[PDB]
């Protein structure tokens, strides 16, 4: 019977204090980055450390407030690394030949390293990832060359449905596979021993106070914190779960409703081999909200494009660097990009639906002029024309009428369009069109329309996908043609009282 | 009257020769990156040279290809080199005020690097971007706090309705508002000739043969090139243009049907301030096929993930570079990310909908089992049970008829899911459930259709993001449940026969 446990427990004999000459494993060093890279996987590690100003002392922070961003790592995420790594390992080992298949089940994350670097050096790649993940992933990854499988997200991870057991079912069906099995992998938390904390201590000069980090598979966090512990007795570790998740201790903390959460590539059924939760000082419960609103606000704030589990990180981080004082400092880590959640906890209409942001919330942040119907705004009713009219003519016409613009109505009063007078002009002065030509030649084919019962923020959402709206009858009928500016003189003459 | 003509011929008076010390503008050396980084604007720069290993040899190229990625950028394209210049050379100007606001037309990357910039120095920021620009730019933007508003994408630079001059009519309407005007500032080419030209010139140690870029406002291959006919006489600047832009010259070039294009971010219906056509050593024109294609190929076989642009660039490479030998070089510019064309060209769905692959082009590199018939997949018709059913009854029924797993239809024929034998017991061995409860706790609620006719391909398709694939009767009715895995067994039992 081949699946091998990914929960069973650690066969490291690692304890702290064991002098590093006595450890089996083969260890590397960070290298000096080239004047010219050779190949794209050399653009892992080397990752900036971004200090973090407001979001700190938004909270009321003393002390130094760091952030380690994992995501200008090539494939976008602290998976590379591991990607890399594990790899490697397996190349040394003697073990993974060129042109073997690689499966993996994975957050996605590690699954996008993987594919990329299997696309570099010329490895099948089979992917296995839940059905939670983001489409985005699923995009790269099929841009990447990677074939993809996916997996309920209620599964077990005992029951043979869930990804662990579905890439084991696949292994075993197919030849020259293996299953780099990041769960159990020495190669990942010591990727993390290696590389990522020689990083986070050189970059902090060896003064460093606290450590926080999110729990996936318990590599980053683990790797991180026994060379912390060794280098850096002082510095406390800090983990972060999700709710719903079991990985934190003490266990009472653990007890919780929901079985299921929106934040991806954190937390787990099960602990992982990697994880060694002896050398995590604490444990914290992050949630969904805390999540996409702390991540939301690492980007509108401090600017660094990333992903949730971030988000889980920094809203556990100001709870626990409250106990440090001015002039210490607290390292933070950032795994992933937005690239993954575009459609997801970057997009606001995801996030009304699935109830994170309540309308009210919205509201009340936004200006006078937000709830009020457009009809307010003084439309006129526009002129229209047919698609069969010809250029100059229609010039004859706004000319002679004095209008600058028309909606393009079809005879059957379906409404193709707008037609502009500058456009006109601007398109005959060039010779682009003719005279005697269809206007359709010139029509800007894009619109969107609104009722004159609806509000004005739904105008300024509208106004971001589109220049022109189109206020109709519930129609042949356009009340009027409404575009931003035509919105922003509305509100300046509204100003020019008080 | 203000709005500034973006084509206004350029009043530089730099000619090749001329001794840098005559130079009226600001010049800024790369700094070293420190240990620390500050804040994020700090990780623009210093992007990493890395060669092209696979795509330039296919093509049958004698010499060494680079790729200078500039999608490693904290914007994620070679535009926050510009945004940073822009606003620093604007706060030195004294012209940029604390608080102000800042409004620009863009292809969006210059408006992502500039909201981003903004986000982080505590400045206003209002984006006028085409229509034809893709959503996920305008999620990075509202993201990052700013005000975005669209043009129509067939309106021409002369006409009021374009981003041009809707960012002009907007700062005449707006107090303590600037254009930063990246078609006429002079920051932008000179970022390129003081850094990224600087980076090029060092990374490839003075020996380069051949340079090509494709052409936006002109910036970067114009500020490159001035720095390269002066360091590097003998490199060749070659510029890309996409079909029915006017950049390329000679004219004749230029003569083409579409004015609309898929490509973002470059080519225009005029020449920018900051484009010099005189430094650029030829042109050649790309067209939306090209950019796409070796986009994708790009990253398939480098492992490069990043947008069209550079796509339309390489593809000009591989024709260009022909006439280079054996021991020289040429470096190409690769703009920005995938992050931007998610749901565009990385899409296979929207690849068809635009027509650029064709199912034939598809459906021959693909396998023997391809086209067949679900049906031949030897499906067997499945147990169904209510979703009110009770646990521990469910696992006796499905011992009891010998089945593995059920599809959970509703009393109205309604297919609401799916529960296995070992996610039951499992859930069960682990108390998370009982056997009274309703097997809703258990069931896994996510599954896709297909009819007994629909080709094992589509069975493909879904299976990357479903495990389960139902095919029904066009129903109550189950004619089988198909997982990623019985396709396997399916093809490799029709494997050993050979
Ligand atoms: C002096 C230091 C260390 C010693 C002596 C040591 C020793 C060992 C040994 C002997 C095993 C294999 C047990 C077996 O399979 O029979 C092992 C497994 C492992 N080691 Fe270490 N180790 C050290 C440090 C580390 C560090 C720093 C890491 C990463 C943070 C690490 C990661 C792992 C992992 C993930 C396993 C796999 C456990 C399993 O296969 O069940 N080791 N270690
Ligand atoms: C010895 C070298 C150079 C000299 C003497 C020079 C001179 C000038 C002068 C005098 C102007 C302003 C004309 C006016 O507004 O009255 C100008 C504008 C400008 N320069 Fe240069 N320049 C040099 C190199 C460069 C380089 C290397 C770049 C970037 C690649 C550059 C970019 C620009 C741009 C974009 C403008 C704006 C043109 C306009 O406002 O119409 N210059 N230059
Ligand atoms: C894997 C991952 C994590 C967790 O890292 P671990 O080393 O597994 O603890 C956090 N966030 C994202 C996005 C991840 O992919
Ligand atoms: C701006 C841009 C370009 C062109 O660069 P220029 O310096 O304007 O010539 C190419 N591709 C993308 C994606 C861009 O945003």
């Amino acid at each position: 019977p081949l699946w091998i446990r990914p929960d069973a427990p650690s066969r490291c004999t690692w304890q702290l204090g064991r002098p590093a000459s006595e450890s089996p494993h083969h260890h590397t060093a960070p290298a000096k980055s080239p004047k010219i890279l050779p190949d794209i996987l050399k653009k892992i590690g080397d990752t900036p450390m971004v200090r973090i100003n407001k979001i700190g002392k938004k909270f009321g922070l003393k002390c130094e407030l760091l952030a380690k961003c994992e995501f200008f790592n090539a494939g976008g995420s602290v998976k590379d690394r591991i990607s890399l790594r594990m790899i490697e390992d397996a190349e040394r080992d003697g073990t993974l030949k060129p042109g073997d298949t690689i499966i993996e089940p994975t957050s996605g994350n590690t699954g996008i390293g993987l594919a990329l670097a299997a696309a570099v050096r010329g490895y099948r790649c089979i992917i296995v990832m839940p059905e939670k993940m983001s489409s985005e992933k699923v995009d790269v990854l099929r841009a990447l060359g990677a074939e993809i499988v996916r997996t309920p997200t209620n599964a077990r991870f005992d029951s043979p449905e869930s990804h662990v057991g579905v890439a084991w079912r696949l292994k075993n069906e197919i030849p020259n596979s293996h299953i780099l099995d990041q769960y159990r992998n020495a190669s990942n938390p010591l990727a993390h021993y290696d590389t990522t904390a020689d990083e986070i201590l050189q970059q902090c000069d060896g003064k460093l106070d606290m450590l926080v980090a999110s729990v996936g598979t318990g590599g980053t966090i683990t790797g991180i914190a026994r060379k912390l512990k060794e280098k850096c007795p002082g510095c406390r570790i800090i983990g972060v779960d999700p709710e719903g998740s079991i990985l934190a201790e003490p266990e009472e903390l653990n007890q919780t409703e929901q079985t299921t959460y929106e934040v991806e590539g954190i937390g787990y059924d099960f602990i992982p081999t990697v994880l060694d939760r002896t050398v995590v000082d604490k444990w914290f419960k992050s949630n969904d909200e805390e999540a996409f609103t702390f991540a939301r606000m690492l980007i509108a704030q401090e600017g660094l494009l990333c992903g949730g589990s971030a988000g889980s990180t920094v809203a556990v981080a100001v709870k626990a660097a409250q106990e440090l004082q001015e002039g210490q400092r607290c390292v933070v880590i950032l795994p992933d990009s937005v690239r993954n959640y575009m459609t997801k906890f970057l997009s606001d209409r995801w996030m009304l639906q699935k109830g994170f942001l309540k309308e009210e919330d919205l509201t009340e942040k936004k200006p006078w002029w937000w709830h009020l119907r457009v009809q307010e705004l003084g439309l006129s009713a526009p002129l229209t024309v047919l698609p069969t009219i010809t250029c100059g003519h229609t010039i004859e016409i706004l000319r002679e009428k004095g209008f600058d613009q028309a909606p393009v109505v079809d005879e059957a009063g379906v409404i193709l369009g707008m037609v502009t007078l500058g456009n006109m002009l601007s398109s005959l002065l060039a010779g682009k069109v003719q005279p005697s030509d269809q206007v359709g030649k010139v029509i800007y084919k894009q619109f969107k329309q609104i009722r004159l019962t609806d509000t004005l923020g739904r105008l300024s959402h509208i106004l971001e996908m589109d220049h022109f709206a189109l206020v109709v009858h519930e129609r042949q009928m356009v009340f009027g043609v409404v575009t931003a500016i035509d919105l922003l003189n509305f509100v300046a003459a509204q100003e020019r009282d008080q």
